[PDB]
C-alpha cells in the first residue's frame, strides 16, 4: 500500500460552503489532512460516510486538519448535489471534483473499468506522509469517530516519537 | 477526422424518461445515429444545444434517427440534472455517461487535460459509419437546423447513390 | 479533432487572383483563416461550396478573415479550372496546391488510399488555434452562412473572454 | 488499493496451538479470511494488536472467520515468542511465517527496503475477494472490535445484496 | 536502375478516348507497354512529348504496344486538359491519374518534395520485364522516334535470342 | 564461485553482546573477516556450528578475525535466540540480521525458494578479498577446526607472498 | 531514378591513350560529362556501342563533353582490350575500371548475381547534376546520334533558363 | 553458490591409469562423485592436494565414490605429469583435460583472465546433487581428511532422511 | 583460417583449353583440387606463379589433382589473356572467372578494397575439405613444388592415417 | 584470411632458455616475426615441425628473425617438456603458453571445440603487418626450408618496392 508515502502533486477544483476553489498539494503542507474518496454524487443511498465525517468536521478544525473529500465527479456537480441533499448540505469542507482521475490515481484509488474511485481514506501527515489508510467494498461503511481516533494516535506519536 | 470510419463497440449506463439503460454499439446497428457529446452537467450556462436538440428530436425520431448525449459525468448526474434543469428536462433520448472516458475516446473526442469531451457532433449511418463532423470551442454554438439539414441530405445520398446536394 | 490545437508550419504554392504566390504558416498569423479543404478539381458536380463561400468572401475580409481552399491537386490546376468553370471564376482567395499531401496531413485529412483531402474546413484564430472543426461526406454540402454564423462567434468569445454565445 | 480483488495463491508454513502447520489459499476457500500483517517477532513493544485479536478470536471463530497472522519471521521463530511472550501465549489462530516475502508481496505490504510487512489487515470473502483494507504506520494501533463491525457489515451486504 | 525487373500489381483511373477506365497490371500481360511519366497536367509548356508519342500511337499500336502517360494527377484533371490542350486532344492512349502516388513510386519515379513524377519513360515486355529505360531533366525532350527504335530493337532481340540488334 | 573477489557494501543491524549496532562494510576494511551464514534462527537442531565458531572466538580475536555470523532474521530475533539458547549465549561476536537478504545476496547465497541462506563461510582479508569458501548442504556439518587452520594458513601467505602451505 | 541529383565522390584507374591515369569527380567539376557503363571487355559481340560514341568523341570535346566508359574489369584488362579490338582501338576518352564495383554502385548501376553493369549512360553537368538518363537491356543499342542530341539540348536550357517552345 | 543444484552434462578426455578415456555425466549418475578442480599441471608447488587425496582414494572407493581432477591442461600433459612427479604417479583416480573451459565453466569455476580453473572441490550425490563446496585461494590447501569426513556425512544424512550430524 | 572445413558450393564459368566451361563444387567431388587465386590478369608481371603451376600440372594430374585457377576477372578476359601471353598460353587447367567475388569470398580471400582476391592457394581433399592454406603479400612468391610436397604428404595421411614418424 | 592486416595486441608468459618471460606486441615492433601456432604439448607425434624451425633459429636470428611457437598450454608445460623431449630441448626460442587463448584467437587460429589451436604459421613485417601464412592438416608438415625463404623473399620486397621476388 501507499502507507509511508509522501503524496503527489496535484490541482484540482472543488466546491466549499458556497464558492469554488483550487486545491493542491501546497494547501496541504504544514497541516493535518483526510483525503475521503467515494465513488459518485447523486446515488440513491444517502451519502452518511460524507454525513457522518461532517458531523465530526467542527472537532475536525481542532486539533488542525482539514478535510478534503474526492470523486470523479466535476466540482459543478459537488455544487448541485450540496443544493440537492440535505445530507450533503451539512458539509463545510471541500468537495475535490477529480474529472481526469489524476488525484485518484495518485492515490492509486481509481477503479479502472468504472471511472470512480474506491471508497478509500488517507491520512496525511503536515511533512505529506500517509499515516494511516482505510479501504472498503460497497455497503461497509466508514466510521468517521473511529477515523478520529486513528488521528489523535498518529498525532501523539508524531509529538512523542515512540 | 474520422470521417467515414465505423464507430467502435461500446457498453454505456444512460439515463432515458426517468430510468437507466444500457446502451452498446448494437442499439445503433441498422439506425441513423447522433452522439453529441457536451463538456459538462450542471454548469451555469443554460444548455441550450441539448434543449435546442430536443426541440428537433421529434422529427428525427420520425426520421429515424436516435439521438445520444455524452459526457464524462455519470448517468446519475444525468438524472439529477434532467430534474433540476427545465431545458434538460424536455430531453426524452437517452443521456449517455461516460466516467471511464471509453466512448469519448472512441470520437477521439477527449480534452485530455481536463477529463471532459469537447463540443463535438457526430452523425452515424446504419452501417456504423461516420457521416458528418462538427466541433466547436467552448463559446461557439452547435445549430440544431444545421445538423437536420446535414442528417437529410445524409439521408437522401444514401437513397440515391450518386447524387449529391 | 485537432479542436483547439495550434496548426502547423507549412509552405504551398497557390493562385489567388490570376498571380501564383506562396502561402506560409507565417502568413496566417495575427489574422482570422479558413482552411477549406476539398477533394478534387474538375469533378463533375458544381463546386457550389467553393462558390458559396466566394459569395461571402468580401464580408469575411470586413472581418480580417483569409481564405484559403485546398486539394491535392496543384496550382496550375487551380488556374485552369478557375478559367473553365465560371462558379470557380468568382474565386478570389487563394486556392492552395497540395500535391504532396503535408498541408492536407498537417490537419490529419488525407484519405490515405485515395490521395485526396476530405472535405473539411477548419478556422483558426490569430494565434493559429483551430476554433471551429467541421467535416462531411461526399453529397453532405457544407453551408456558407453558418460558416459565417461561426466565425463572428469565435470573434465574439475571443472579445469577450469568460462568454458563451 | 486490493480492495475487490481476488487473493493470489500462496503456501506457506505456520505455527498454531503448539504444531506446524501448512496454510494455502485453497484453505481460505469457503470461509471468511483475516490476513492480519505486522513488521517482526520480539520487538519490545508488547503486541496489543495480535492480542486484541487474540481476545476477539472465538468471538471470531464464530460468524465464520479464520484468522492468518502474518510476518516475514519463520514458523520457528512464531513458535518461540508464543512461549516467550505471555501475550503472544494467547494466540490459538494460525500464526504464518513468510520468510520469502511472497504472501506479503501478494498482498502489496512489504517495505522493500526493510524486509518487513506494513501494519495491514486485509477481509477476505469465501469466494477470495478482499473487502476491507486497514493500514497503519508504526504508533497507530489497530482496534479488533472495529476489525469485528465491519466484517459483520461485510457479511451482511453479502447475505443481502444491496 | 529497375532494368530488367518486373513491374508490379497496380491499379489506376484512367481517361481514355471520352471513357474513364480502370488500369491495372493484368491488363499488361501479354502485352508490350510503355509507361511514360510527366510531372504535372497544365502547365505552360507545350505537352509536345506527349503529343510526339500521340503522333507514333497508329504504328506503335500496329506492333502490339500500349501507352499508359502518367502524372499525379486525376484522371478528371487529364479529362478536362484532353479538351483544353489541342495537343493533348491528340492523345487517344490512355491517361492514367496516380493521386496516390503509388504507380509513380513503383516505378521510383517520384520527386518527393514535390508530388510529382520525374520525366521517365519506361518499356515493358509481355512478361512485364523492363527493357528500356529514359529519364531526362525539364528541356531535354524524349524522342518518339527514338522510342520506336528501342521498341523494335527490344521486339526483335525478343523473337530472335542470343543475337543483338 | 566468489573466490578472489572484493565483498560488497552493505548496511545491517545486528546483535552484540546485549547491545544493537550497525555493521558496514568500513569495520570489515583493514580487518580479518569471518562471514559465518546460516539458515534460521530457532530451528530444532542444536545450533553447535554457532557455538563450535563461539568455542574459537577468543584466539579468532588474538589473530585480528571478526566474526559475523549471518541469517534472514532480524537482530530483534537474534537477541530472543541469544538469551534462549546455551549454546547461543556463548556468543560474543556480532549476530547480523539480513531481512532483506540484501547482505545474503551480496555474497549469491540466497536459497531463492525458502528465504533462507545457505551454510556458507566466508573468509575475507583486510583488503576485502574473499580467500576461503566452505558451503554445505543441510546435515553437513561445518567443522570450526577446519576454518580456523585455513585463516592461519591465509594469514601466513598475506606475510609471506610467493610461498604457499 | 537517380535523374537531378549530384554525382557521388569516386577514384578510379583508368587507361587513356596508352596511359594509365587516375580518375576522381573533381575531374569532372566545370566540365560536362558522359559516365557509358557497359558489361565485359573482351565479349565476342562487336563492341558498337562505344565504337559509335569513339567516332562521336571529336564532336562532343568541341561541345566541351568528356567522356568516361566503365565497366568492373581492371584498367589494366581496358589497355589489353584497346591492343586487341580494332574497334576499341579508336576509343581515345577514358576508359575506367570498376573491379569494387563502388562507380558502378554510386550509379546504383551493378546487376548484383553478375558482378557487371548494366548497360547505362548518364549525362553529368557542369555542376555534377545528372541531366539524362538511359538504360537497356541486351540487345538493345544506345544510340550516340541520340545521345549527342540530349547533350545539346542539355547545354542550350542551363544557357537559357525556361526559354521553351 | 552451485550449493543444492544438479551438475551440467559435459564430455571430456582423460588419463586414468595408463589410459585415455572419455568421461560424461552419465558415468557419474548413480554415484557419488568428488570434482577436485586445480590451476595447473607442473607448476613447482608439490602437488600435495592431489597427493592427499590418492592417499584416500582406496577409501573412497569402499564408499562407492568417484574421483575425477580437473584442470584445463589436455589429457597429454596429465599423462606427461603422472610419469614425471612420483606425487602424481599415486593417482589412479580420473585425470579430466578441460583445455576448452566447458567442465571448469559448468562448475562456474573458470579465472577467465588467467584461463584456469581455481581451487575448488564439489561433493555430487547419485543424483547429480552438489551436496559440498570448498574453494581457497593460492597457498590455503585443502585437507583431504575433512573432504571424507563431509562425504560421510553427506552419505549419513542421504541415508537418514530428517536427520543432522 | 578455414583449415578442416568443407568448401562452399559455387557455379562459376571458366576457361579451359580453347573452351567456355561451367565448373560447380560437384565437379571437384571425388577428387583432389587445387583452388589458385590470384588478384588480375593482364599485369606486367610475368605470371610466373601460374606457369610454374603449369609446369607441374601433368605430374599433379598423374596424382589425380585438379586444378582451378580463380580472379574476380570474367573467364572471357582469361581466354584473351590465355592468347596474348606465352606463359599463360601453356595452362591446360581451367581458368575461373569469379566477377562476383562470391568464389572469392567462399574462400574468405578478397581484398574488399580493390575487389580482387589476395594470393592463396587452398588444397582441398575428395570430401572437400580443405587440408592446406598458403597465403601470401605481393612479392612474395608460391612455390609449385612445395604445393606437390604438401599434395604429396595430404595423400599420405589420407591413405595411411596416423603413421606418422 | 588475416594477410596484410596488423597484429593486435597481446600479452603472454612465455618459456625461453631456461627463463620465464613476458611477451607482448611492444616486443615484435621493429623487428621480423614468426608466430609458430601447433595443437599441443606432449603428444605423441614427433615435434619435428618445432625441431626443424630450431634448426633454423640461427640463420633466423641472423635475418633478424624472432620466433614464438604457440600453443594453448602454459608456460608451465612448456619448460616440462622441454626438459622431457630432446627435439623440444633444441629450442632456444620463446615457447609462449596462451592457456586463455587470446593470442590465438587474435590470429583467428582456435578450434572452438577443441580449445586448442591449428597449425598455422604467419610471417610479420617490422611494422606489424602479416606478410605470409601457411596453415596444413595434421601430416602435412610445414617446411622451415620454404618459411626461411618466404622471409628472405618478404625481406627483399620490403627494401626493393615495387619489384617482386
Ligand atoms: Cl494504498
Ligand atoms: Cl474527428
Ligand atoms: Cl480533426
Ligand atoms: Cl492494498
Ligand atoms: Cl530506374
Ligand atoms: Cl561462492
Ligand atoms: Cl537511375
Ligand atoms: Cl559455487
Ligand atoms: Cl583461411
Ligand atoms: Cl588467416
Ligand atoms: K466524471
Ligand atoms: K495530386
Ligand atoms: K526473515
Ligand atoms: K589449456
Ligand atoms: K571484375
Amino acid at each position: 500500500s501507499l502507507i509511508n508515502t509522501k503524496i503527489k502533486p496535484f490541482k484540482n477544483q472543488a466546491f466549499k460552503n458556497g464558492e469554488f476553489i483550487e486545491v493542491t498539494e501546497k494547501d496541504t503542507e504544514g497541516r493535518w489532512s483526510v483525503f475521503f474518496f467515494y465513488p459518485a454524487d447523486f446515488v440513491f443511498v444517502c451519502p452518511t460516510e460524507l454525513g457522518d465525517v461532517a458531523d465530526h468536521y467542527e472537532e475536525l478544525q481542532k486539533l488542525g486538519v482539514d478535510v478534503y473529500s474526492v470523486s470523479t465527479d466535476t466540482h459543478f456537480t459537488h455544487k448541485a448535489w450540496h443544493s440537492s441533499s440535505e445530507t450533503i448540505a451539512k458539509i463545510k469542507y471541500a468537495m475535490i471534483g477529480d474529472p481526469t482521475g489524476a488525484l485518484t490515481r495518485n492515490f492509486d484509488n481509481m477503479r479502472e473499468d468504472e471511472g470512480l474511485a474506491d471508497r478509500a481514506t488517507f491520512v496525511v501527515d503536515p511533512q505529506g506522509i500517509i499515516q494511516a489508510i482505510e479501504v472498503t467494498a460497497e455497503g461497509i461503511g466508514r466510521d468517521a469517530s473511529d477515523l478520529l481516533r486513528k488521528i489523535k494516535a498518529a498525532q501523539y506519536v508524531a509529538a512523542h516519537p515512540g
